[PDB]
């Protein structure tokens, strides 16, 4: 268990019977960043410290697996041979490919070995609820894995849906496009299940969760660090992380182990919330330490807005909403009705709630303010995507004008 | 003095007229544990700066007293001369016991002596009230002074009744059965009396404080550390221990030196409660900085459940209760009466007090929150005795295992 | 972007659109003051992280201009040559001269030059509102450049007003002297272009704003520090600055991004509030953490008085006036009436408000204080003037004195 | 007493009671190198300058011996009066054998002689607690003498069980077969008492110490020597032998003579780890003067890895751990639990010691680092056994090449 919010203290500090979760996610962590998180997922264990989540950490090689403070080697896949890659997702795919390497599927194996080993008790059973793979894009090896993913399911390795932690990066056009393309076949791929199912089907891809990096550090410098002193040391995705993470893993927690004495959000809600989407998905933490409509609604503007997920998707492609309210129970200011209507109205701002699914909890605890999770999925693409396609051109062509300069620079000298 | 808690500090600010205690405890601290907490006991002085309790510190040998803060030499009791030892309480028995070792009884006039000293003064009167002996089993030492203790009392050495602390331990199968024995032999004895005496009557033991480690460990990370800084370099025990004592330490203080405007426990209270029963007891110390119903009973719960001493005993094998909250008296909504009933109930889940004996205070302070001491006595056997019966299996099969597969490693080598 | 006031965080913290300024100004920072000065506007950037204002450093030499922390060597400005000087602004002057400096004119250039640089994009437009020119008086170099100014203005290299930043020394004859034939001159002009224009009219010279030193030190010290830790190793004006700055960094933001839900102040209102009065204007931020009446009108009586630039201005030589109060929307002992009025009239006390232009705003936010800016305007000549005029002469006199004493010292010895 | 470690140093500056110790090593010194190890054990006296350690320093003759420092002639035993052997262990076993040598026991007498001589006072006891056999591999006295004891155990000469100290050279094949096959017939043994006894019985061969000479110089010249200047005149085997030593010594002194105030190891911890488990064990002290869990580790990690002992044992194959960090008391980073935990958990990864026996200890000391010493036992062939035996075929060949080679060369001439 780690607490990392006061939050999440105050709920470890008021229960501590948190043995229980809403959604056992399988996670497998690719890549640096994938790893990373991984770790902190990987801290999580209960009210008997007993793990959360169970994680397959891979890399590419051993030494990548190191820092990494509760990953032990067992759970650092890699596969190793040849020193220094492309950083070419076109490795990986090889690595699995028979007509690149034939030794493929000697590797496959051992995935499925260790999924096996780590997903199987001794029923055999798969331990898992839905994959929870996380990238940062622009990952030759999350990439890699990304696509290789995309066939493996359909290959029945994985008979859990997966659920995709991206990271869309900040700068580098090429990442860029090795990125846009990836979102672009995922988005086929989005596409055509749902028409390849019914919509009212067993998301295979249950959803994505996108995260801005640039956006984020943006954010994170807002907040300030002299409201502590070690910030004043740190890092922004490791703060960053832990926000995100925390938030999750928050919300997978308290569900299962709050209630509520009015509307109650439950795990089935987030599994429907979760799978059938099948898109993409953004949730809003809202802190709410001041009582007013007006505040209300700003905190919750700024929750949307300046949401942390927050990738200027496009509302109204969104076709499900969620959430809930995470209020003190002695917080009458709430309790009251008029409040929930203008929260209502106050989303249906972005498009009117009631036009399409999705319920909303209010749970009660005891805290000293209130936290207003809010969940908006199954849209389409944010605008970002589009904004990164204007971006890697801005910065493409920037850094053609210092090719085309500095050839003159060339031609200037003898 | 040591304060160590708000609270404490919150007495300490306010009266300083506390120069009084209720039971005068003769503390006999016993083994590494015991020792330990009788430093902190030994810190209690009063408001004139004058001990609270008299205590002696019993070790088998110099060296294991040196590290304590205020047990002088003279308060280190060792016995010496050979040196290593199996940590069987056998040890300790031999010594005493002409049998084995004749000059047993040179040890034990010793032993009469040193509390001569420590307990009278010249009017040759015991200045104790009851015997505190503190243990942490599996402690050799321990265990055989427990034994020893019994039959002292027995042979009038002790003409004061003892209080047991004990802690319960976490893990390794031999220490639990020690233990357990321990605990049957005690369990024994303590039956016995009540139908050796009437039931009305002084028991010579007069209950018996059990205290979880395991159980407390996890308590203490769930307290988190990060609410301060130099937790962030603590053990546990030290915390632990804090609490403990501190809360004992406390609640004689209290009515000691606090009044009410309403109900009014008192230390003939405390008495009753802590001898007649004569078996096992618990306290739950809760914090109540919130002010609902709902709340309360939360808190309530959490003490009860998610107490301290906590062990799962079967409530309704108490006979007896008690506790007070020490409330702010500006504290009005205590004040109200829907909230005693209430208590009233609450506790009445678990058993219906109503149906045996104790009562309740409801102390005044000034404080800002009112902390809620909760006791119920007289319990026979918690069901981590049980637990621990089968854990212990659990461990002995499970390194049995580990015997086994690698007696099977012998005959796989040649 | 710099915060450094909770207020600032309180703004950043919750609004993250401040992308968007009053004023643009162009911070011309002179002379070790100004130039450090700069630094911290120069330290802005907006929730995009994009500069704010925009800056050009002077000063004589490149060394000069190490220890800044934004300022690259192309915004330090230096001119050189000659080593040491006389501090006599008078070198200054001399360097664009022609007939002291044929080369004067060189020099201007790059002056014009660099405003092109710095102030034109590439419609050659000025970028720029007013100029911003940062004084510390005493500063040769300050000084010289001050009457180049007023020249340079005429001679339109500006064509953006000035508003001019002074700091008022402590002590030292010289720079009184120097100080105060500077504000003298520019007296003059501010009393010339009044009636050298209509009373209507732009005012090239928008304003002075001044800042003594002494009063601040003991303002400061005032402040202790205590409150925090670092303090314990700051230096004044360190602080000073930072306060002293960030108000007007402020309060540029905050019309800009808030509203209010009732009067509402603007940028048009400073920038008439700006241009029009020529002349000495103050300001005055109280944190209104309190609330009644009386209170009110201490902080706020408080903040004239004790305001930070306060100088003992003469306040019925305002002509103009205007702030707004920054206050929480839940903050309805505001929202009465009555305070406004007792508001009114107790700034009524230092001249009559309704007898002289100007308004007021009273902005939400949602604070938990509030912050009352209150500005003063189109004043002439601060009391302090005289005080200065009469303490240099206290000085002048008094080493007079030392001379004279020890001029004795020569005649007594041999 | 030699100091020769800063270490020691800080023991013996601090503490000068040291006149104790938890095992006494009855030293038989066989070989160059044995002989030499135990002029250094010989080296040990107490703080009143006593002896540690009882020595006696065989060699085959007299002049073998004339460079110890301290030892005496006495205790150097030399069977003389043929000149010259063949360095067979072959030898050794003649001159004690009736067949070979009748007067064979003519000299053992004067070995049951010598050892009453020096391992009796006067009481016949024998002030011994182990023997304590050094061997350096590969020498034919030590080879000899090697089963020679094995015999002699059985033969009861030896009532003390045996300590074996075999340093496992560098080269040479014969060497190596020689020592192999030693090591083979020592495993048998081994292996041959646990199903002989049970397996919680005293061994009679307590243990194996192994040490590589290759590794070590490696090591050695790792850490360099212009962190000391005569350093620049040392011989590898001089420094590695005080390390080794050492490292042993002191941890015999250790436990004896510190405390802790929390987990104690101790003597009889000692006992059970060197008798019991009867086998290969291994010994890593760790500098730890920097702090922190991932540096923890990875001084953890070296210790062991780049332990001195090292030899590629396989960890898996103990049984048993022990081993204790002295800690600076004031050093709350490691008092700080997470850290134990840590701590586990990362020697977990070579086998998880919650598996298997052992404990730890956490001494206090009052140094301005740390050093953590880590013991696994009980562990069965390192692979180095392998390598040397992959090795010397490496040579074997090697030089059978040049054998033939050069055989060629005799065949290529007339
Ligand atoms: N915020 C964050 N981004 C990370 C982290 N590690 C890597 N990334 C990002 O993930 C993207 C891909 O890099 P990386 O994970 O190293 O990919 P790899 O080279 O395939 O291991 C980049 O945008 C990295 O900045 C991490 O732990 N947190
Ligand atoms: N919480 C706590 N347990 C302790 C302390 N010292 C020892 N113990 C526990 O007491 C039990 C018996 O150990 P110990 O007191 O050392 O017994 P001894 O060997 O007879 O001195 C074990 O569970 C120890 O962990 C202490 O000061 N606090
Ligand atoms: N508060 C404050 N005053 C300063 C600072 N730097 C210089 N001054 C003051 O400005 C006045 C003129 O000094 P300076 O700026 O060094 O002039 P220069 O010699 O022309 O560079 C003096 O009163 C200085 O104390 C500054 O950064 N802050
Ligand atoms: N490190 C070390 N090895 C030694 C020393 N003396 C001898 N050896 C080694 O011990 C092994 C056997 O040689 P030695 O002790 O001379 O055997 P002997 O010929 O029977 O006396 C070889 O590997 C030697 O290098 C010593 O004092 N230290």
């Amino acid at each position: 268990m780690l607490l990392n919010s006061n939050e999440l203290e105050h709920i470890h500090s008021t229960n501590h019977s948190v043995n229980d979760i809403s959604i056992r996610w399988g996670v497998i962590g690719a890549g640096q960043k994938g790893n990373k998180e991984a770790d902190l997922f990987a801290g999580y264990k209960f009210s008997n410290g007993t793990t959360c989540y169970p994680t397959l950490a891979v890399n590419f090689a051993e030494s990548d697996m190191m820092h990494l403070q509760n990953i032990i080697k067992e759970d650092r896949i890699h596969f190793d041979g040849l020193k220094g890659a492309a950083r070419t997702p076109s490795v990986v795919t090889d690595l699995f490919d028979p007509e690149t390497n034939p030794n493929a599927n000697g590797y496959l194996d051992k995935l499925a070995q260790e999924l096996g080993r780590k997903f199987t008790n001794e029923e055999g059973e798969v331990i898992v609820d839905q994959f929870l793979i996380c990238l940062g894009a622009g990952g030759g090896v999350g990439t890699g894995w990304g696509s290789l993913v995309l066939q493996l399911i359909r290959e029945q390795f994985f008979p859990c849906p997966v659920s995709m932690l991206i990271s869309l990066p900040s700068g580098d056009p090429d990442e860029i496009n090795n990125a846009l393309v990836l979102l672009s076949e995922i988005d086929e791929f989005m596409r055509e299940q749902d028409r390849l199912f019914g919509n009212s089907d067993i998301k295979p891809l249950a959803n994505v969760i996108v995260n801005d990096n640039t956006q984020m550090q943006r954010i994170i410098e807002s907040q300030k660090g002299t409201k502590d002193l070690k910030n004043r040391y740190v890092n922004w995705k490791e703060v960053a992380n832990d926000n995100v993470v925390s938030t999750l893993h928050e919300i997978n927690i308290i569900p299962e182990n709050y209630g509520s004495d009015n509307v109650t959000y439950d795990p089935s809600d987030l599994i429907k919330l979760l799978s059938i989407p099948g898109r993409f998905l953004t949730i809003g933490k809202a802190r709410i330490a001041k009582f007013d409509l007006h505040s209300l609604e700003n905190s919750i503007k700024r929750s949307l807005d300046e949401g942390f997920f927050s990738a200027e998707h496009q509302f109204e492609t969104a076709t499900m909403y969620g959430g809930f309210v995470l209020r003190p129970s002695n917080a009458d200011f709430f309790k009251d009705v008029n409040t929930e209507n203008r929260i209502r109205n106050t989303l249906g701002e972005y498009k009117r709630l009631d036009e399409i699914a999705g319920k909303f909890g209010d749970p009660i605890w005891d805290n000293e303010y209130a936290v207003c999770y809010t969940i908006f999925a199954g849209m389409t693409m944010p605008k970002r995507y589009i904004s990164l396609a204007r971006e890697g051109k801005e910065l493409a062509e920037k850094q053609e004008q210092l090719r085309a300069e500095a050839q003159r620079k060339q031609d200037e000298e003898k």
